[PDB]
DNA sequence: CCTGACTCC
DNA sequence: TGGGAGTCAGG
C-alpha cells in the first residue's frame, strides 16, 4: 500500500471528503499527546506529522470546516485530543466505531481491525499487534507508525460504504447518522468542560474517615477476639464460618459467601455482621471516593475529566471511567455528602440536577401495552402503591411503607426478570410469598406477562431483539437446551428492550436539549449524564429558564403511550440538587 | 490477572 | 435462581 510521509501539508490533501487518524495511543486521552496523523482521499494517502500539521494554519482550517467531511473512528478520542490542543474538529459525517457499536454491541470492537473484521477487510492490523500490550506498550518507529495509521484511514475509506449499506438493512442509519454522532460530539463538550471539585473538603473528610475507620476496625477486632483483614472475604470466611463458626448460606466456586446479602441474613446470630457492613461501606467510601477521586482530580484547574463510553455497553448505555461518575454515592447519607465536592465551575453558577421518574416502568408500560399499567401512569398515580394494593390485595390506606418497599422490589424485578428465590432472597420472606406476588403481579398486569412471553418469541424467531429507536442486540444463547444458559439470554430479551430504549431516549434528550441551549445562547452547558439524569451548570441567573426548559426537552424527546415525567432540582454543589 | 466486595441507574 | 455498569484491595 503506496502513501506519501509528507513533509509538509498540501491542498490535495484537504479535499471536501476524507478519511482522517488523529493517533491518541494513551488509553485515557484527556491532555494526550497526539503522535501520528493520516489523511485518506480521492488524491492519495498521506502522512503528517502532528507538529507540522496542527501548526498549519490551512490544515488547521480544513479540521475545523464542517463542509469538508471527514470519516473516522473514534471521533470523540481525536475531538478532544485536539481541545486539549485548542483545535477544533468538524465535519465529522462517519464514524467506524460507533457504527461497528450499532451493528453488534457484542464484538467489542474496539480497534479499526476488529471493525474491519466483520467485513473481512484484512488489509489493516490490529492495535495491540503495533504498540503492544501492557508494561511494552510503545509508539514504533516512523515507518512503521506511518504505515499503521494509513492503514487504517484506507481501512474506514473503504469499510464506510459497507457498514452504511448494513445500518441501512437493520434501520439503523439514522440511529447513527441523527443520534450516535451528534451525541459524540456533546459528550466531547461534557468530557473537555469537566466538573470542579472541591479537593479541600473531600481531604478533610478522608481525614475524619480515617480516624473513623480505625474505630470501627478496633471494635470489629475486639468483636471477632482476634485481628485479621476485613477487606479480605478469605479471611473474613474463616472467622465468621470457622471461629465463631456461623451457619454457611451460600458457597461461591472458590468458598464461602461474605456477600452483603449473606451478612444481612447473619444478623440475628451475631452483631458483629453489621459492624462489618458498616466497614466496607466506609472503607470503599475512602478508597474510591476520597483517594481515588483525589489521585484523578487534575490539581491546577481542580477539574475530573472522566471518559464516556459510548461503545460498550450491550444495552445502548453510556458507562464513565476514570473516574467512573455514574456511581457518587446517594443511598446513605455519609457517602452521599461526597456530592457536597462535586461544585460549579464559575463564581455564582449553580448545579442544575434532573431526572426522568421511574422512566423503565413507564417505557415497560408503552411497549407492553398494559392497560392498567398504562392507566396508572396516565394519571400519574404511585406505581409502587398500586403494586402493593394488588400483591397484598388491600386499600390505598392499608398500604404500609414496608409493603410499598416490597412492591416495588417487585415492580423492578419483573423489569429484571427476576424469580421466586431472588425476590424472596432480596426481601429475605417466604419464597411462597414471593411467588404469590409474581403470580398476582402477573394476574393484575397481564399485558406484561404477554410481553416477557413474546418478546422471547420473538427473540427466537429472529435472534435479536430490538429498542424504540432500532438499536439492537443478537441473543444466540436464546434457543440453547440448556437452562442455565437458555434463561439468561430470556431474561435478557425482556430486559433490553426497556433498558435500551431508555437510553435511547435520554440520548435524544440531551442532542434537542443541546440544540435548544445553543438556540436561547445560554452559558448553561451539561456536564454529566446519569443513566436517566441529566447534570448542567449554569450562571444562577439562568436557573428560572431550565426550570421550564430542561423538563420539557426531556418529557418530550419522544412521544410514549404514557407520559414521560422529570423531576428537577438545583443548588449550590450537586448534593443540594435534590 | 481474577474474584468478590462496594457504588450507581 | 434480577437487568446494565466501574473501581478497589486482596490473593
Ligand atoms: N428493589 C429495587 C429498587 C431499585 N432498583 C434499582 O435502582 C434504581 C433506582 O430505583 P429508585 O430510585 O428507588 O426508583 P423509584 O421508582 O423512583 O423509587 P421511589 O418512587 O420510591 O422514589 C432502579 O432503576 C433500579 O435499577 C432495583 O434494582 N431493585
Ligand atoms: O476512546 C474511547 C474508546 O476507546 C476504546 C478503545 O477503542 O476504549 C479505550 O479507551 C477507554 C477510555 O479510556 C478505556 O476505558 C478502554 O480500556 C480503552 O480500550 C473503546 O472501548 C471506546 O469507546
Amino acid at each position: 500500500m503506496a502513501f506519501t510521509l509528507a513533509d509538509r501539508v498540501t491542498e490535495e490533501m484537504l479535499a471536501d471528503k476524507a478519511a482522517l487518524v488523529v493517533e491518541v495511543v494513551e488509553e485515557n486521552y484527556h491532555d494526550a499527546p497526539i503522535v501520528g496523523i493520516a489523511v485518506v482521499n480521492e488524491h492519495g494517502r498521506f502522512f503528517l506529522r502532528p507538529e507540522t500539521a496542527l501548526a498549519d494554519p490551512q490544515f488547521v482550517a480544513w479540521l475545523g470546516d464542517e463542509t469538508k467531511k471527514k470519516s473516522m473512528f473514534d471521533s470523540k478520542r481525536a475531538a478532544v485530543a485536539l481541545k486539549w490542543k485548542g483545535i477544533e474538529l468538524c465535519g465529522v459525517s462517519f464514524d467506524l466505531l460507533l457504527a461497528a457499536y450499532l451493528l453488534d454491541p457484542a464484538q467489542g470492537v474496539d480497534d479499526v481491525a476488529a471493525a474491519a473484521k466483520m467485513k473481512q477487510y484484512e488489509a489493516v492490523r490490529p492495535d495491540e499487534a503495533v504498540y503492544g500490550k501492557g508494561a511494552k506498550r510503545a509508539v514504533p518507529d516512523e515507518p512503521v507508525l506511518a504505515e499503521h495509521l494509513v492503514r487504517k484511514a484506507a481501512a474506514i475509506w473503504e469499510l464506510e460504504r459497507p457498514f452504511l449499506d448494513e445500518l441501512r438493512r437493520n434501520e439503523q442509519d439514522r440511529l447513527l447518522v441523527e443520534l450516535e454522532q451528534p451525541l459524540s460530539s456533546i459528550l466531547a463538550e461534557m468530557e473537555f468542560a469537566g466538573v470542579k471539585v472541591d479537593t479541600k473538603r473531600l481531604e478533610q473528610m478522608g481525614k475524619e474517615l480515617a480516624e473513623q475507620l480505625g474505630t470501627v476496625e478496633q471494635r470489629i477486632y475486639e468483636l471477632a477476639g482476634q485481628e485479621f483483614n476485613i477487606n479480605s472475604p478469605k479471611q473474613l470466611g474463616v472467622i465468621l464460618f470457622e471461629k465463631l463458626q456461623l451457619p454457611v448460606l451460600k458457597k461461591t466456586k472458590t468458598g464461602y459467601s461474605t456477600s452483603a446479602d449473606v451478612l444481612e441474613k447473619l444478623a440475628p446470630y451475631h452483631e458483629i455482621v453489621e459492624n462489618i457492613l458498616h466497614y466496607r461501606q466506609l472503607g470503599k467510601l475512602q478508597s474510591t471516593y476520597i483517594e481515588g477521586l483525589l489521585k484523578v482530580v487534575r490539581p491546577a484547574t481542580k477539574k475530573v475529566h472522566t471518559i464516556f463510553n459510548q461503545a460498550l455497553t450491550q444495552t445502548g448505555r453510556l458507562s464513565s471511567t476514570e473516574p467512573n461518575l455514574q456511581n457518587i454515592p446517594i443511598r446513605l447519607e455519609e457517602g452521599r455528602k461526597i456530592r457536597q465536592a462535586f461544585v460549579p465551575s464559575e463564581s455564582d453558577w449553580l448545579i442544575f440536577a434532573a431526572d426522568y421518574s421511574q422512566i423503565e416502568l413507564r417505557v415497560l408500560a408503552h411497549i407492553a401495552e398494559d392497560d392498567n399499567l398504562m392507566e396508572a401512569f396516565r394519571r400519574d398515580l404511585d406505581i409502587h402503591t398500586k403494586t402493593a394494593m394488588d400483591i397484598f390485595q388491600v386499600s390505598e390506606d392499608e398500604v404500609t411503607p414496608n409493603m410499598r418497599r416490597q412492591a416495588k422490589a417487585v415492580n423492578y424485578g419483573i423489569v429484571y426478570g427476576i424469580s421466586d428465590y431472588g425476590l424472596a432472597q432480596n426481601l429475605n420472606i417466604s419464597r411462597k410469598e414471593a411467588a404469590e406476588f409474581i403470580e398476582r403481579y402477573f394476574e393484575s398486569f397481564p399485558g406484561v406477562k404477554r410481553y416477557m412471553e413474546n418478546i422471547v418469541q420473538e427473540a427466537k424467531q429472529k435472534g435479536y431483539v430490538t429498542t424504540l429507536l432500532h438499536r439492537r442486540r443478537y441473543l444466540p444463547d436464546i434457543t440453547s437446551r440448556n437452562f442455565n444458559v437458555r434463561s439468561f439470554a430470556e431474561r435478557m430479551a425482556m430486559n433490553t428492550p426497556i433498558q435500551g430504549s431508555a437510553a435511547d431516549i435520554i440520548k435524544k434528550a440531551m442532542i434537542d436539549l443541546n440544540a435548544r441551549l445553543k438556540e436561547e445562547r445560554l452559558q448553561a452547558h451539561l456536564l454529566l449524564q446519569v443513566h436517566d439524569e441529566l447534570i448542567l451548570e449554569a450562571p444562577k441567573e439562568e436557573m428560572e429558564r431550565l426550570c421550564r426548559l430542561v423538563p420539557e426537552v426531556m418529557e418530550q424527546a419522544v412521544t410514549l403511550r404514557v407520559p414521560l415525567k422529570v423531576d428537577y432540582h438545583y443548588g449550590s454543589t450537586w448534593y443540594d440538587a435534590k
